[PDB]
């Protein structure tokens, strides 16, 4: 099973700054990180998922087993103890730091939402190729 697997390029993010600055993100990887279109590279395997998101020379490389504990690297470096969900096929659910992700994917399109207080992070993206 392999709903999620394939390469997404962002298309457009809402309020990566303030997400950035919260979570303690360095100023300038925030400065030079605003306007770049990220690629996320996902293989799905049933419940085994693997991701790769590029921005820039930044290369961070995850994985991890639905339903169990898995060890996340952030966008800070800071690896993290939680568990990844599914909600149906097409969605990805995991908290830490006291974030909210969600990930759902529809057609092509992919929407990933984190929440942090009131701060919503919003990012969207579209399959590129193979
Ligand atoms: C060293 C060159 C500067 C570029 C590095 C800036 C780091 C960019 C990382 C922010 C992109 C956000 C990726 C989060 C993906 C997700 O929603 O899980
Ligand atoms: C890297 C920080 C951990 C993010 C927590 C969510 C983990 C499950 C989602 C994995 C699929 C990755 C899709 C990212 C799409 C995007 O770049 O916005």
């Amino acid at each position: 099973g392999s709903s999620f697997s394939g390469k997404y390029q962002l298309q457009s993010q809402e309020n990566f700054e303030a997400f950035m600055k919260a979570i303690g993100l360095p100023e300038e990887l925030i400065q030079k990180g605003k306007d770049i279109k990220g690629v996320s590279e996902i293989v799905q395997n049933g419940k085994h998922f693997k991701f790769t998101i590029t921005a820039g020379s930044k290369v961070i490389q995850n994985e991890f087993t639905v339903g169990e504990e898995c060890e996340l690297e952030t966008m800070t470096g800071e690896k993290v103890k939680t568990v990844v969900q599914l909600e149906g096929d097409n969605k990805l659910v995991t908290t830490f730091k006291n974030i909210k992700s969600v990930t759902e994917l529809n057609g092509d399109i992919i929407t990933n939402t984190m929440t942090l207080g009131d701060i919503v992070f919003k990012r969207i993206s579209k399959r590129i190729g193979t």
